[PDB]
């Protein structure tokens, strides 16, 4: 259930949150990575979603490799060794 | 018309409504499953949606195996035996 | 650029619109067939859109074979010969 | 990550925004198309996005090769030659 590659063209965080669901017996491993309109992407932010669980990833608590400055706008590419579903919110 | 497979990554019944339409000629045969961030999943709650009808189903409402907790965020995975189309609202 | 099959699972008219982009150079002759939780479907309700133009469709209008009747929830098929984009606001 | 081909099937300038992402090493050479209900299209519209990179194109921005009328209803295609990810805003 779901892919293992997911974009989202906007993303903002105020001077924003992705829902994940691993329906699957293993645990996804995914990573992160934030885009901007004017310098290079950073990432991967790594984290786990256990099988068969849901984890809601808020942008604004990411810090490794360093925190999203805020008041700009990003986007960002999810990526999973397994298939998963993600929800922006 | 549609899929057999639906997954919704973010759920809540506040302290929840997915339309169903079978545009075929056969009765689908649903089964709802529940997921969790720090549980095992709960299902499947199963119902059917007849040929040629929408079925609104609420989150709410499903008790077998056991009422959703109210507070809660969920994810839910929705499959059919026969394509049908899921939007939740 | 689009589809010959779209649907829509949730629509309502109180007591409700598809915009439709043909792109293409062909006149797009489109289907739409309405469904219900305790009734048959009604349609085709047919219309043409022409090559490379917009058109949007309110449910309110349509009349033939019947019109759609107030504070009732139904779905929707929209079925083209062409490709099509159809946007549900 | 994305595709090379995207629709919005409705836009409108009171008298309206596409976020673009292009996760990949080459640049983007887009292509946008506006759509009418009562004349033919008009494009391209030509900009690029760079690799890696963001942008927000406003369609009140656009005027090469025309402004596009404000309160009229359009609709819009954007054609890439490599895969971006789009959002409407």
């Amino acid at each position: 259930i779901g892919r293992t590659c997911w974009a989202i063209a906007e993303g903002y965080i105020p001077p924003e949150t992705v829902c994940i669901l691993n329906a699957g017996d293993e645990d996804a491993h995914v990573e992160i990575t934030i885009y901007y309109s004017d310098k290079e992407p950073v990432g991967p932010y790594r984290l786990t979603v256990p099988a068969r669980r849901t984890k809601h990833v808020r942008f604004n608590d990411l810090n490794d490799p360093a925190p999203i400055p805020h008041d700009t706008d990003f986007a960002s590419v999810i990526q999973s060794n397994v298939p998963i579903v993600v929800q922006h919110t």
